[PDB]
């Protein structure tokens, strides 16, 4: 009773189920796919829509001629299936002219095409429904401390982003910016690491409303970071453009595992916020059939994605809609986190006694916060415990 | 030839030198410091100056009068040794009250007394000349994921600071706050746990301009971060007020081993960085005298932190000074990326054909960065190898 | 259902439940637990018994007749209820005479001081019925690189689990040892910091066949492993003597929450593995219960270590007795991974040419694993999707 | 000074040089390397010799007449240098059949392919003078956890190094086996994760005296391990057969800088360790050139390696040499660990009631252990700050 539908708003890269299984020590394992048939492979599963980089679509060095007819042969089979592309992005670390960035380059020749590249991609997204253009700055640091001065790498990052917002503000372009953080790798430092450094940026933009952010589980993972804490501030502030889903097995190599692999409590955590919160973008899997696997294995990955959000999603539901997990919330006082500190002012704070002169410190400090309780009726639910 | 003077304006915290040794598995080593002979130790190694929580200086739960005795003597040897107080902080984590935080416990009473609690000891700070006031919200966090919703955590952090930004305005007080992240401990998941997450949390306050971070060298590097990194975009938004000093071996409990330990490379380039950047303000000690130490170890480990500095300072400067590092800077292009990508602007930039339709990608991919002929030299430079 | 009973062999350190919640940054939040108490309350949650270290149960530096005391308190209690004791340790970490080690402190008179503490409460455990008698080194090690030489290190750490041997054989006594091992924390690096070092130091023992390993979950995750994998090899070796059960959140400082807490996908595997291979000794908790809870949440806590066993342990049953499972299990040929590779001898694989001259290597390589779909059965299991 | 020669026994891949730098996002950006050509290289820039994978000398696939006449010319470049031999290896990672693994693929064919392919190639390592034959199983492993049943998998790792034992043994081959360890990566969990777990697996070999470790510097400080401490336990069991030295910021990706990157301090204590102990194996460097440089910058990154490792030694012997280091090696008492514990037997320790009975464990507990004063002059003897 888990099958997806398109009103689940799941989508795929290009590149996630056509990955061919190169990595760092080995050979492809898979065939390369053609475009039009990841497209309607996923419209059977189930899937929303596509995303694509230009690359993924349009081989590297195409003339616009063959640009034209790549791009034709999609829309048709967008057309003949229905499927959206609601997000694009622009490759700026596969070709060895980006081996020290494109936005951040020392290079200025190499950031001056790197930011035509990606206008003209933008182009192309906006022409074919994308909502969000997505920024994964994968070459964008360094492996050494002398290498990149990061002051002036933050003054071309933001004069890169500014040209961006220029442009479709004067094209009047429906769409907005998503910036990908991840912490390293490729580069051994990569910068704007995480959802944090992110959002920190986008608020000296010119035109901040136009960014946010595109968190990926696995990449703040790779930082140690509690991936539902970083969705939780982007959401506060506003940001949570996009995001992606996948799994990660804690800090090392990016994995990007199907989703509800690698840290299955967390992806629980994640998908009760946001359907608690209402996030309405799409359910976008950033991930990466392991080489193993031929391509039965690749659609079974894919269908596994979606498969496991969906149970995770009733779970989640269960334990909000269960009256003892409602008087647990109210135990632990959930319910007094929601309301303000000090509503009636500094004035009053200073001048109230039982809020210090008279505050029974230790009375306080022996109520229990009773979440154990609360944690194991969450696992119940989860596991499908409760009865 | 490196002696420590007032002029390099080296701080340590009370805590610091006075930690007793009391860690996770162990009792006390050691026996307490006199607040008053810390400040005659730190003034003969050359210390520019003392920190203090509250509860470092006036025993909790002492009465008015108490308070004022031991204010009285600590002034007494402020004034004795022109030792300066350029920072105080609250301790909002040791009593078992904070035991789910003090801004953020879900008990609106304990938010309402923490908040006193601080605003009792911005009055002491002012009087006893601190220009910065750090927040670390130790307690602030969660080990499960339904014990805090982080919205309305966020809700409540932000409502604290804003009261206390409103406090400081309506006393007229020159004082500013500092926010030190960290990403766990001894919380699960600590709340706005790196840099660049308190970066982005400030831009939401009322009043962005009276607050800005206090970062830890061990507390980036518990995350995996690059702290060098980290420091530049603090920098590079203008809100770098104050740094915490320590050593790191990676991703592991908080060590606060003494500057210089643990990560010695980015120890060099910290300092290169902050040096030839012009930080300013107190180069703040925040580490622990292993308890394997006596107070000899503890003495000779805080002349060790000033010294490792002062050692750095030297190497750097020698580095940047140096011809032949001043030409592998120009093989790598360092000084293109001070330039601006497209000053022109978007329509020069759209209109050039260099940049795209005739722009060389495989001749532009096959210059080689030289980075690490200018890491050698870097090398060479800390380890005194140029010769 | 999942209601514990003494068959399923559950058994708590008296230092769990009796935690008092002091860590690094904070006082204690919960009072004292009587030793009493601890095993009567144990026995009404179903427990099958209780571990103890020595100064867990006799302050430290009783008399004599104290000693003899508090020990008979004890043996009441059990007596009364029936629990058993089937391991117990000693506490060489948290006295400061212990800051550098016991077994391997460079203090020659404290490593035999050492060596009479534990002798001491060998004999307390053969009376009591252990069976194990467990060692963690948790201030064998250093923080900094000149401190130890740990040839030397390894050498004393030898000698004197060679003098524990030979006591217990001269003494005629019914006991192993087992070594748990933690890579770090108190001390900066911990010597023998995985089960692999411990096992492989075990084979340089003069009588190895008296010492297996007691791993325990947080700490492999400490390191990043993955911890079914290492107590395979474990068993693979006949060396898994008894095991400490617990949750943690990745690369961190050592969390001991409930366990399946923490990563609950390799809780899984974990039992699986277990059960599977016939693990028959004590399921032990080395836990914490969060400073936040009160005394209900501490008996929460270790009732819910126990019930997510039994969940977990009904989950991994329905995996492997699913027929669709056995037929995955095929498809990826895990059965062909238990036939020897060459039993036709080394001659025979060499004459072979079905093996090298006339191996199809590109067939071979086009064959998928079908991991993806085993491992979604397996998902599907662990959530009670399956039905 | 710190020209490297011939006698410093310096070693260096065929792969590590020769590094094209593709990653998993990105296209090579250096062009393939002539074998012949890195042999005259790197016998300029002062190595003692090579070491190669089958596959770095001779094209995978190629017939036993195009074989010969590669290592004819390879030979031929050898003996025109004087350049040695001392290590060889197979690639079982990199071909599309091995992504299951090669001992430990779950297909039997795969597996007896696996030990064909190895075998040929220890013929040829035999004849090229190579004294240890490495096994880096780098496939050898699991993403998920039912794909592999690890005591089976253990089984197998066994069968393949007792029959790679016996062929050695039949032939009169002078020849040891390395095995170098790695905890994950390009697998999401590889066997036999560390030093500590391959010292312990080589103890159930059937003839464990020809089996050591190869341990790598970035390997186990992928694990936050630290190395020296492993490669003291290595050396301490007799088994540090050889050693790849690299550099590695942190728990991240397999990083393969040059050596001295990464973590400066733990290089020093390394070759501090190395040193003292009197290793007398190659110092073999596993480094990748980063893709960032030219082939210019290739022969700076290893000359970088050997030079790092010349000053380093240099520093080591200085500290060690010190009569200022001897005096506080005596302070901190590592004199005394060197004492047997309790060399006049367990009757006597037993007897001695200074060791429990009349211990001062207060006046024991109050000595400092002097490792503060200690740390900062290897410090010091580390940044040339002595004289
Ligand atoms: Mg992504
Ligand atoms: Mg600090
Ligand atoms: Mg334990
Ligand atoms: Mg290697
Ligand atoms: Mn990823
Ligand atoms: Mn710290
Ligand atoms: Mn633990
Ligand atoms: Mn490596």
């Amino acid at each position: 009773n888990y099958q997806p539908t398109p009103e689940d708003r799941f989508t795929f890269g290009l590149w996630t189920v056509g990955w061919q299984g190169r990595d760092p020590f080995g050979d492809a394992t898979r065939r390369a796919l053609d475009p039009v048939e990841s497209v309607r492979r996923l419209a059977e599963l189930g899937a929303h829509g596509v995303t694509f980089h230009d690359d993924d679509l349009i081989p590297f060095g195409s003339s616009d001629s063959e640009r034209e007819e790549h791009v034709k042969r999609f829309r048709q089979a967008l057309d003949d299936t229905g499927m959206k592309v609601p997000m694009a992005t622009t490759n700026l670390f596969t070709h060895p002219v980006f081996k020290d960035g494109g936005f951040t380059a020392n290079d200025r020749d190499v950031r001056r095409y790197a930011l035509r590249k990606t206008i003209r991609n933008i182009d192309l997204a906006v022409e074919l429904g994308a909502e969000t253009y997505v920024a994964w700055g994968g070459r964008e640091g360094a492996e050494s401390g002398g290498a990149k001065d990061v002051r002036d790498a933050l003054d071309r990052m933001k004069e890169a982003f500014d040209l961006l917002g220029e442009y479709v503000t004067s094209q009047g372009y429906d769409i907005r910016f998503a910036i990908e953080p991840k912490p390293n790798e490729p580069r051994g430092d990569i910068l704007l690491p995480t959802v944090g450094h992110a959002l920190a940026f986008i608020e000296r933009l010119e035109r901040p409303e136009l960014y946010g952010v595109n968190p990926e589980v696995g990449h703040e993972q790779m930082a140690g970071l509690n991936f539902p804490h970083g969705i939780a501030q982007a959401l506060w502030a506003g940001k949570l453009f996009h995001i992606d889903l996948n799994g990660q097995n804690g800090i090392k190599y990016d994995q990007d595992l199907r989703f509800g692999a690698g840290d299955l409590r967390a992806a629980f955590w994640l998908v009760d916020l946001l359907e608690s919160a209402g996030y309405s973008g799409p359910r976008h899997f950033d991930f990466k059939p392991p080489r193993t696997e031929d391509f039965d294995g690749v659609w079974a990955s894919a269908a596994g994605c979606m498969r496991n959000y969906l149970i995770l999603k009733e779970r989640a539901a269960a334990f909000r809609a269960d009256p003892e997990v409602q008087e647990a919330l109210r135990a632990s006082r959930l319910d007094e986190l929601a309301r303000p500190t000090a509503a009636d002012g500094l004035q009053a704070l200073l001048d109230d006694r039982s809020a210090f002169e008279e505050f029974d410190v230790d009375a306080a400090a022996a109520r229990g916060m009773a979440f154990e309780r609360l944690d194991q009726l969450a696992m119940d639910h989860l596991l499908g415990a409760r009865g």
